[PDB]
DNA sequence: GGCCGCTCAATTGGTCGTAGACAGCTCTAGCACCGCTTAAACGCACGTACGCGCTGTCCCCCGCGTTTTAACCGCCAAGGGGATTACTCCCTAGTCTCCAGGCACGTGTCAGATATATACATCCTGTGCATGTAC
């Protein structure tokens, strides 16, 4: 999370960063599923083929 | 040229025996459950202390009503990739057998890490304040 916030050019930890920490790790995304994070939003994911050729 | 006469190879009908698998025992034995304790801690009833959640009027970017269009929906007919089903042989799944060995449970007694009485101390939660990160 600390990674993700410094790379996304912050510092202070906020919940995007834990949703980011939690869905880029497959780990992670198998122990927590279909648990939610208050106001940690939705992975970016503009999808295959509805993105533009 | 046609139909029925004697024989014997043929479906179509009731008791014997078994085996699966409950059903109800048919007890019976044992181990939980019920009984009637002795007892104390959690829950209620009770009030008390108070944020906290309802309910009032302001005000802008959001909700919603109409504009053309172009790419997506979905049709229609082509058209060729490929799934089903035809059929027989082949081979390994089923089945039960049985061994002999491992190891799950039984079950015995010993003993050590745990619960807990109570005695310490330092750990880390509510409130305040200093000041810098995301907007």
């Amino acid at each position: 999370a600390g990674n993700a916030a410094r790379d996304n050019k912050k510092t202070r930890i906020i919940p995007r960063h834990l949703q980011l920490a939690i869905r880029n790790d497959e780990e992670l995304n198998k122990l927590l599923g279909r648990v939610t994070i208050a106001q940690g939003g939705v992975l970016p994911n503009i999808q295959a083929v509805l993105l533009p050729k």
